[PDB]
């Protein structure tokens, strides 16, 4: 799968940026459209910890407001030992606009790095289909 | 994998139970502890979408709020063709909870079942361990 | 009397904090839910290592009593360790709307017995329902 | 003047309505998010399959202006179609309380023109805070 450096480098960079006052836990996000428009996402926490939004889903809301529907690849960064891991409220939103076999990058410290998918992050995902 | 005839019947039986005036699509869920209490969930909107709580969450957070740390199975039933998928928000509660190998029951109409895992619904799981 | 009443809620509440699942925040809240049949549901704040997932006590209360079939709800206590009577979140207050009545009643404490009367109405004013859906 | 500012954030906030995602509840929300700058961000509702995962079109436009390091807020316009102006959810009016004074004015949008003015504080009062944890 294509990775470019761009992408990396958008979601660790994205690290200073987050809003996390309360975990001082950062995590950045780098959600690639198809003609190659890069949203970037960090994480956001509430003092409600429970209204806190993840930096996938930031990335996700920008683009989507944006009128983008077509995702090529995201990149996940933490500052972790191993490649940050996606929660699972992250993945159910990237199965809502991704195709299953849509390229993911999981990014830590010290530039270790995990390639995935949106399939494989959630398997047998929940769809709309029987609403 | 163990599994008695009054979970699947405590997850079916939620699905009349559900508070679902928005969607119309219930979702049940049986969870039940080493010592084989059985925690029934249903799911719970709310006029604000984002404010709906899942099926399976519930079961937890009854049992959690009862003290229970030790949980053996799961079951969610829904009334769909296939068994029903747990979304992704429910796995990341099942991962706080659960062991990884923990079984899950999935209940579909007509007897439709699927067995499987929390490691296999959240493979690669976030945990707290770099907080 | 409806005060000695709601001296047994609110230690329900506070007895909540010590059953609290926060081992992140380390910042518990106890619910006390009542019914118009006069039981009561207990309810936690329940974190979760993504942040967002975390349930505060008074939602949970509300999920437990509402599994259990109860619509009618006749009053709220909520507890924290706060100098000054717990704040409920808005997005418990949401949930507080949708199933109680705008006047039902709801007491909020704090540490050495500090307490606010308020209600649904107060709480959560020009509350957005399902009217319009 | 500042009237003529508000009318062109109720057009973005309006424009809005047109450009959400809700495929499950047909019922559109827009916002308009205003900074010290005088920059704008817009925000719309975002459903996802699992209600639960929903995002409203205020918390849309905050995590868009914060993400790109906003602090310092102005106003906030919030749109829907209903006959009476739009009501924030308690999820949203938290979010406004964590990055808005109290007094930050909030516009409501309804159809034909109707509006009504408020604040975070009156939308949220005794907001809970950071304060205790
Ligand atoms: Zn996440
Ligand atoms: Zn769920
Ligand atoms: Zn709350
Ligand atoms: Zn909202």
């Amino acid at each position: 799968a294509e990775l470019k450096q761009e992408w990396i480098n958008t979601a660790i960079e994205a690290l200073d940026k987050a809003y996390v006052p309360y975990s001082h836990f950062p995590v950045g996000a780098c959600l690639v459209t198809e003609s190659g428009k890069i949203y970037q996402g960090i994480n956001i926490e509430n003092a409600s910890f429970g209204l806190t939004n993840c930096a996938e889903r930031t990335a996700f809301f920008k683009a989507v407001s944006e009128g983008e529907r077509s995702f090529t690849h995201l990149v996940v960064a933490g500052h972790t030992p191993d490649p940050i891991s996606p929660c699972g409220a992250c993945r159910q939103v990237m199965a809502e606009f991704c195709a299953p076999d849509m390229p993911v990058t999981l990014v830590g410290d010290n530039g270790v790095t995990k390639a995935t998918t949106v399939r494989e992050l959630l398997p047998y995902a929940f769809t709309e289909k029987d609403l």
